[PDB]
Formats: C-alpha cells, sequence, structure tokens
C-alpha cells in the first residue's frame, strides 16, 4: 500500500522501516532513521531493525506488515516488507500471489506494532526551506516577471499582423501604408527579443546564485557533521547529494517561474480567443486537455522503462569490469568464447529494454502528433465553416492560429513540468535530510562501531580525541573527563598521523600551515630539521609521510601520537 | 580511411531495412507537401466562392492523409530505431571480441574504466551511420523537391528563404566552435572541483584534527565560484547563439509575410498561397535546419570512430608468433617476452606450432582470482560432467559440500575454492 523509495543503496531496511512508520503513523526522515538503526557501509540486520524499533516504541520480534529479508535481489542485503500473501528499490509490484516462495528463504519475518508511540508527523515540508532562498534576492524575480509580461504584451500584438494584413491591406488594397506596419511589427518583434535577452541573463545569473547557495549550505553542514556519519557512508553518496543542488534549483527557479508566468498567459490568451470565437476556443481546450490526459498516463511507464534501463547498464557495466579485472584468468583458463556468449546475452537483454522504452516514446510522440496534427485541422474546418456563415473575418482565423500557438505553448510547457518537480521533491529528501542532523558541537556539554558487536589501536587513538563516545576509558589523562571540556582545546591540544597522507590543494608552504594562520615563518623551519623530505630538493614550494610528521610537530602538541 | 570501411562493412547486410525506410520518408514527405496544400484550397476555393459540401469532403480527405502520414512516420520511426539498435550491437560486440583477444602488455597499461568507456563511444558511432541516413533522408532529395516546390509559387520568396537558412548556418558555423571550448572548460573545472570534493571528504579526520573547515570551505567556495564563472560563459555563449538564430527566423518570418503580401496586392501572386507558402517552407527549413545543426554530432562521431578504430588496429594475440616466481611463471606460460635471458624456457622451444597446447596443458594458481556465475561458470574447459568434476576434484581429501557443491548461482574461501577446484584441465606441469 505505502511505501518510501529509498534514496542509496545501503538502506534498505533503513527504508523498510520507514515505510512502516509511514503506514502507523511516524514520519521521521530516513536520515534520522539511517543513524538510528546502526546502518553502516555493509548494511543493517535484523538486530539493528528491531533494536530501531524498539526505540521507536514499536514491541516487535503472524500479522499483516512485516519486514522480510530478501537475498536474491540485489548484493546489498535488500529487505522487502510484505502487504498481503513493497520493495522500495522497485516499488510496489507483487511477487508472492498466493505463495511464490523465492526470496522468503532467509525467513526473517520480525517487525510487529505494538503500544503507543506518540503517533504524528515528525518531518518538515523541506521543499518550502529551500524555496525561502528567493527571499534575500527578491528584485531579480520581480524583473524577470516584468520582463515576462512585457514580452506577452508585445508578443500577442503582433501575433495580429496576418490579421491586419489579410482583413484590411489585402482585401482593401492600400499598398501605401503596408511597409509602414510592416516596419512597426518588426520593430515589436526586435523589441520583444532584446526582453527575450534580459529575461534569459537575469534567469541565468539567478540559477547560479540559487546554486551556489544550496551547494555551500550543504558543504558547510556536511564538514561540521561528526565522524560516524562520515564512518557510515561513503565519498559517492557525499557527492552525489551535494549534485543534487541543481535539481533543487531546476525545481525552485524553473517550476515557480514557469507556474506563473504560464498560468497569466494560458489566462489573457483564453479570454482572447473566447473574445475571438467560442466555438474555436472550445475546440483548443479540447485539444489541450486531450495531450494533458495522454502525456500523464505515460510519465509512469517512461520511468519504470528508464528504471529498468538503469539497472540492466548497471550489470552489463558490472559484468564488464569484472571481466577485465581478471583477463589474466580468462587467458590462463583459455576460454574467452564463453564469455563473449554471456556479453552477448546482457547486450541483448539491454537491448530489449532500450527496444521496450523506445516503443514507449514513440507511441506517446504518435498520440501526441494525431492529437496536435488533427486538431489543427478541425480548427481550421470549424474556422472555415464559421467565416462561410460570417460569424468571423478571413483574417480573424489566422490570428487564431496566432493566439492558439501562444496559448498552447505555455499550458504544454505547464503540463510538461509534471515530472521534473516530482523527481526535484525526491532531491530535497535526498539533501535536506542531511541538514537536520545534529552537528559536532550541538552534541558535547569498550567501544562499538555501531551495532557492531563490541586494527583494535586504532580504535584508541581516535577514542582519545572525541571522534567518538566510549563505555569504558578516559583513564590516561592527567586531569579529568574529556567530555566536560570544550571541544576545541582538545582540537589545539592532541596531534596524531593517521595510516595514510591528507595533502590538500595548495602549496607546500601553507600544507605544514594547515589550521593556523599564526607561524611566524620560523617553526617551519624549526620542524623541518627531523626528515623534511630531505629539505624536499627544491627549496621552491611545489603544488608525503615526512610531510605529516612535520605538520603533527609544527602543531605544538601537549600530547603526540604516532603510529 | 577505416571509417568509411566501418560504415560500409556494418551497412552492407542491412539493405531491405535501408530501402524500406527511404520508400517510407519518400512517402511520409509527399503526404505531407499535400497536406500543407490544404489552406491554399480552404482560402481560394472554398472560402470565397461559399461552399460547404465540398468544405466537409476535403476536410475529411485531408484528416485522412494526415493519418496516413503519421501511421508512415510511425511505421519509418520503428524501422530506424531496429536498424541502429542492430547497428550499435554489433560495433559494441566486435570492439568486446577484439579487445578480449590482445596480449597482456595492452591490458596492464591501462586502467580498467578507460576499457569500459570506449563502449559508451560505440553508442555515439551509432549516430553517426543514423545521421548518415538523414543527409540522404530528410535532407539533400528530400529538400530539393520542396525546394523547387517553393520556386513554383514564387521566386522572390524562394530567394528570401535561402538568404534566411544561409545566414542560420552563418551564425551556427560561426557559434560551433567557442560553445566547445567553453563546454571543455566546464568539464575542466567540474573534474578540479569533484577532485578537491573527494579529496577533502576522504581526508575528514584530518580536517577535523587540525581545525581547518574554515579554509577548506573557502577553498570549495572559490572552486564552485571558478566552476560558476565558466558555466556563466557558456550560457552566454548559448544564450547569444540563440538570440540571434531567434532574430533570424521571426524576422525572416515577418519578411516573408511583407514581401508575399506585397506581391499579392501587386498581380502576380495569390492569396492562399501565401499561406500554402508559410505552412510549406517548414519542408524546406526543417530538412535543412536538421543538418546544420548537424555538425556537431560529426566532430564526437569522427573522433569516437578515431579511437575504436586505432583501437581495433592492434596486433592480435596469435599474431605476434607462428616478484621472482610470478616472473618465471608468466614466461612460462608464454605471456611477455623472454627477458632477462632469450635462450629457452624448458625441454624445447614450444613458441613454433600453436599456443593453445601451452593454455591447455599447462595451469596456473593465481595469487587473486575472481568468482562470477554459478559452479559451472568456474569450469571453463568444459564439454562434459566427468563424473561430477572426477569426485569432486578426488574429494578424499577436501569435499567442502556446505552449499557450494551443488549448480547454484555464487552472485578466504576464494583462492580456498581456486587451487583446490582449478585443476581440471589435466596440466602437464605446474600446479
Amino acid at each position: 500500500y505505502v511505501c518510501v523509495r529509498q534514496y542509496d543503496l545501503t538502506d534498505c531496511g533503513a527504508a523498510c522501516l520507514s515505510s512502516i512508520a509511514q503506514y502507523y503513523g511516524l514520519k521521521m526522515s530516513l536520515a534520522k532513521i539511517r543513524e538510528m538503526t546502526g546502518t553502516d557501509t555493509q548494511g543493517t540486520n535484523a538486530y539493528g531493525l528491531i533494536h530501531a524499533a524498539k526505540q521507536l516504541g514499536f514491541s516487535a520480534k503472524f500479522r499483516l506488515p512485516a519486514i522480510a529479508n530478501v537475498i536474491v535481489d540485489n548484493r546489498l542485503a535488500h529487505f522487502v516488507v510484505i502487504y498481503s500473501i513493497a520493495d522500495p528499490g522497485k516499488g510496489i509490484v507483487r511477487y508472492s500471489m498466493d505463495d511464490f516462495c523465492s526470496i522468503w528463504t532467509g525467513g526473517l519475518v520480525l517487525l510487529e506494532p505494538g503500544e503507543a508511540f506518540q503517533k504524528g508527523d515528525y518531518t518538515q515540508n523541506m521543499m518550502v526551506k529551500f524555496a525561502g532562498f528567493l527571499k534575500p534576492l527578491k528584485k531579480t524575480v520581480l524583473c524577470i516577471f516584468l520582463a515576462s509580461l512585457l514580452y506577452t504584451a508585445l508578443g500577442i500584438a503582433g501575433s495580429f499582423y496576418i490579421k491586419f494584413l489579410f482583413d484590411d491591406l489585402i482585401k482593401f488594397e492600400k499598398l501605401n501604408d503596408l511597409h509602414i506596419i510592416s516596419a512597426g511589427f518588426a520593430v515589436i518583434f526586435l523589441l520583444q527579443i532584446f526582453l527575450n535577452y534580459y529575461r534569459s541573463i537575469l534567469v541565468t545569473k539567478l540559477g547560479m546564485s540559487i546554486d551556489k547557495s544550496i551547494m555551500m549550505e550543504y558543504y558547510s553542514h556536511v564538514l561540521k557533521l561528526p565522524m560516524n556519519f562520515f564512518n557510515s557512508r561513503k565519498v559517492g553518496e557525499i557527492i552525489s547529494r551535494f549534485m543534487d543542488a541543481s535539481k533543487i534549483r531546476q525545481a525552485i527557479s524553473g517550476a515557480t517561474l514557469t507556474i506563473m508566468i504560464d498560468t497569466i498567459m494560458a489566462v489573457i490568451g483564453g479570454i482572447l480567443l473566447y473574445i475571438q470565437n467560442s466555438s474555436l476556443f472550445f475546440i483548443s481546450f479540447i485539444i489541450i486537455l486531450l495531450y494533458g490526459i495522454i502525456v500523464t498516463v505515460f510519465n509512469k511507464p517512461i520511468q519504470n522503462a528508464n528504471r529498468q534501463i538503469m539497472e540492466d547498464n548497471a550489470k552489463l557495466t558490472s559484468a564488464l569490469v569484472e571481466s577485465v579485472k581478471g583477463i589474466e584468468t580468462i587467458k590462463s583458463f583459455g576460454a574467452e568464447e564463453q564469455t563473449e556468449k554471456s556479453t552477448r546475452d546482457k547486450i541483448e537483454t539491454v537491448m530489449k529494454s532500450s527496444f521496450k522504452e523506445g516503443m514507449l516514446y514513440i507511441n506517446l510522440s504518435s498520440l501526441t502528433g494525431i492529437v496536435a496534427g488533427l486538431g489543427g485541422i478541425v480548427i481550421l474546418w470549424a474556422g472555415a465553416y464559421n467565416v462561410i456563415k460570417g460569424n468571423m473575418s478571413g483574417g480573424q482565423l489566422l490570428a487564431f492560429n496566432a493566439l492558439l500557438a501562444y496559448f498552447l505553448t505555455p499550458v504544454k510547457n505547464l503540463i510538461d513540468l509534471q515530472p521534473l518537480i516530482q523527481t526535484a521533491v525526491v532531491a530535497s529528501n535526498r539533501l535536506g535530510e542531511i541538514l537536520e542532523l545534529a552537528t559536532e558541537k550541538e552534541l558535547r556539554e569498550d567501544f562499538r562501531y555501531g551495532l557492531r558487536k563490541p586494527s583494535g589501536k586504532t580504535t584508541l587513538a581516535k577514542l582519545l580525541m572525541n571522534f567518538y563516545s566510549p563505555e569504558k576509558g578516559d583513564i590516561l589523562i592527567n586531569g579529568h573527563s574529556i567530555k566536560n571540556i570544550s571541544l576545541e582545546l582538545i582540537r589545539k591540544k592532541i596531534a596524531f598521523v593517521s595510516q595514510d597522507v591528507f595533502i590538500f590543494s595548495g602549496t607546500v608552504k601553507e600544507n605544514l600551515c594547515l589550521g593556523n594562520e599564526n607561524v611566524d615563518m620560523d617553526e617551519i623551519i624549526k620542524a623541518a630539521k627531523m626528515a623534511n623530505a630531505h629539505d624536499f630538493i627544491e627549496k621552491l614550494p611545489l603544488k608525503k609521510q615526512r610531510l605529516a610528521i612535520a605538520r603533527a610537530l609544527l602543531k605544538k602538541p601537549d600530547i603526540l601520537i604516532l603510529d
């Protein structure tokens, strides 16, 4: 019935628990649930889900809704909830249908509801939060709106050229002012194009500003998050969330501007078509309603075909990489024909999926083309019939054709905005869910890496700083408990060298100067006395372990620890 | 060049589909021109003379013609997509088949991700061949016919249309290269930003330890400002191109209306023929407008075809012939050229008869091994069940029945399986 789509590869269990919460009330963000059910890079397990259910108030350990582990769907430990007998990665399509018994072999049906848990929404309408970036710059939006209004006035005025030409300048020969009117309408069109140019400049600048603002806010909050957030996820997820700002901007800017502008456009166009002729306007409305019906019903088949394409292409690329990595083994066993046959089969599957998507596009395009062209022919036929009876004039039909184009274009654009907004909404729930996470400083005043059964030497090193929270520790410092004093003091007091070496974009003379802006340019050379990569050969700064050691000693720590 | 050779090779066995598509396109265009003549009849012999039954009959006939046009377009599109799919699959399979038979000197010197990337290039090549169809299907012939028909109505209006299309072509040709340069700069700046972001995220431990969040924030802000300035430059080029094209097209339309109307007044031309000329100008401008825009799709196509051809040019493994333990193993299996001594390997110079004998009679155990598919997959030397792989490789020493012995699809156990169960090929020597 109700489901929530997964945002990443390794949160199937979190998504399933979120869906159960959706069915029974609570609507917490997936990111908060993800952190609650001990989600790691590998994924969650039944213990994580039962612990999270107990934390949320559920009393679990058959009832209609329950989460069952599924083995053979992918290699990311999928969970699928059962409704009647909702996979987040695919949707709702049923598998059991009165028992099928192919993915239940795990037999991990575990979840049931329980005692009252303060039902109610716990999330926001977060799209408004991102849309609030239009408040600091409202002059640009107003200028864009004024330019659009003038552009429409000029376009509608200029579309009556053919009517003025055929009603008066042809039947009532006036070959003296035809040149004057032609020059006037050329001037109107030139002003229209200049206004389009100016509006495009403003829209591009506004989009750039929105991109930069959202990207920088997200990056700042990511850098402010604690270490468990970085441990739980990989780098690809963070980069994808970073790239979702473009989709958020597209939603805000394009959707809002197009909605207002095209609503005004459709209202004005409908008014003028109704004034020109009622029957032709009714035919136009029928055409646009049919187009809206036809486009809407094909969006979800198109999305499903696209998802199948993505999945099949991912499988093919994985197979190709697995074949290339290990080409030595394929050559060693001396059998490459089998690999060619397997790749042929995978390519054929990808082609079948692409052919299905291609038929979807071709059928949609042909239906829309039938609607548009046959509606144009019907409009010409009806206009001619009305002109025969004298209701209209010869040129009023062509004026109506031009206004019809200028009225159908906005509503065609507005209806085509239905899918884009949707995906951008998803992008919001993929990005801003991170923003609700409390930062490192907010949560301040043996050991486990998250529901992972209580490199042990390294963990003690990381525990020495406030990277994590202990259960039995802090028995070496000469003072008192670490948690009761400022984090910044621990940061400037403890220096350590990681397994790898981190060097960021910048010259060597400032890589050692990382973190602090006061070096006096003498401490660097003082610390350089201990293996400065043998003075790094060239005194001229460039732009690795020796650099890390020099940075550690230059930091001047009260306590120094090294691998 | 090899480009034309590959085009001819991949297009020869599908001549029937190409001819069927060409015939469908010609019939579609003829029906389109006939349908475009609707408005001339409507505003000449129907509105003026006040005919009703004739109006209904002609309207129904033109609806029928348009429906036939849609059906022909649907059929032609199905055939085109099938042809493109077949050409793409043939190209991809040929490229993979040639990659799969190259010496290891090719594989070890190139990245894994570089090999798969060329597959995408294959898709691009398909468009090129499909683009070729355009140069014969909707342009040239299909344009020339339409162009000639325009000269039937009015010479001055046709000359104006030709000037319009020449101006549009000049604008696109001029604005082509700077757009490509701006796009290249965008790609470079995005790559730099992504590299900086990934490097900063991976080394987050040191960033938190040294208290340098603000420095990284400022550096990333600088990089985003750089990429945004480059994106603004590209957007400026697109906006300039779009504005000049819009001026040309719209001003040309106004000029055609004005000039045609001048001739209606003068007497040479007539009424509804002006509307017919406007409605039929599509079948002359859109064809040529679809090939003036074709220039970008060839620059990608030519470089993709060139790189695929230069990869395919490499000699095959069988053509070249008519860490100490690893090196000796490689020399024994005749993978690498003789190094540190070119005398012999063992017994006799085996690089004289057939490499297949060496590959079949000599086994090898690897430090790392990949496993895919089911149990039968790791039996690349097969052709018989052979009493369940000689009783699970003489299972007296090891059984490991558990869940692996049967034919389940699988997707320290890796080498444990490989070494113990990779000796079925009856090796002559070496484990």
